[PDB]
């Protein structure tokens, strides 16, 4: 028996929160693999099914987007993806069209999620309102706070049921992840899951 493997390319403007967020799943930061020449590092993070276990090879950069692009060598053959903006800076949102361009370049018809990092400050400048355009492009979203766990399996279960097939695919254990380095208000977390429904329904 061979191993279920998905090939996820994590990008997106440098201080995002990228390399925090793949962090957070502390098995696939023991056991990473370095690889000078590609400017990657890559994290097995491995999540267990009513199906059964599924690994997705997770590719973190090595902080190479601050000073220009990424080459052709870190896309190709992907299987799906993750494009990280922080909603306290509207120029990392700004640049999103632009890394889509170059997923949809080398890659075509993959699976990928939109994720909105740093929801646990408290003056948030890019909302629910402004994401409405990249669900057209056919994007999924997801509010995200790397520092308190906050929506962390979202984004992978949701690419897990698009790439088998299957939309009543459940997790039915957690994996360990680093324990919170802040609280993620509940006040906060209330109102952001009000401003969602509202765009999407009405
Ligand atoms: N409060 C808070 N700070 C964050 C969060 N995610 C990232 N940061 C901060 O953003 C900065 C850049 O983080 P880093 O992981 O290096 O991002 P990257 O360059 O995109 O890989 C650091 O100072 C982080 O501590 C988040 O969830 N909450
Ligand atoms: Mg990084």
């Amino acid at each position: 028996e061979p191993q279920v493997q998905f090939k996820l390319v994590l990008v997106g403007d440098g201080g995002t929160g990228k390399t925090t967020f793949v962090k957070r799943h502390l098995t696939g930061e023991f056991e990473k693999k370095y690889v000078a020449t590609l400017g990657v590092e890559v994290h097995p993070l491995v999540f267990h099914t009513n199906r059964g276990p599924i690994k997705f090879n997770v590719w973190d950069t090595a902080g190479q987007e601050k000073y220009g692009g990424l080459r052709d060598g870190y896309y190709i053959q992907a299987q799906c993806a993750i494009i990280m903006f922080d909603v306290t800076s509207r120029v990392t949102y700004k640049n999103v069209p632009n890394w889509h361009r170059d997923l949809v370049r080398v890659c075509e018809n993959i699976p990928i999620v939109l994720c909105g990092n740093k929801v646990d400050i408290k003056d948030r400048k890019v909302k629910a309102k402004s994401i409405v355009f990249h669900r057209k492009k056919n994007l999924q979203y997801y509010d995200i706070s790397a520092k308190s766990n906050y929506n962390f399996e979202k984004p992978f279960l949701w690419l897990a049921r698009k790439l088998i097939g299957d939309p009543n695919l459940e997790f039915v254990a957690m994996p360990a992840l680093a324990p919170p380095e802040v609280v993620m208000d509940p006040a906060l977390a209330a109102q952001y899951e009000h401003d969602l429904e509202v765009a999407q329904t009405t």
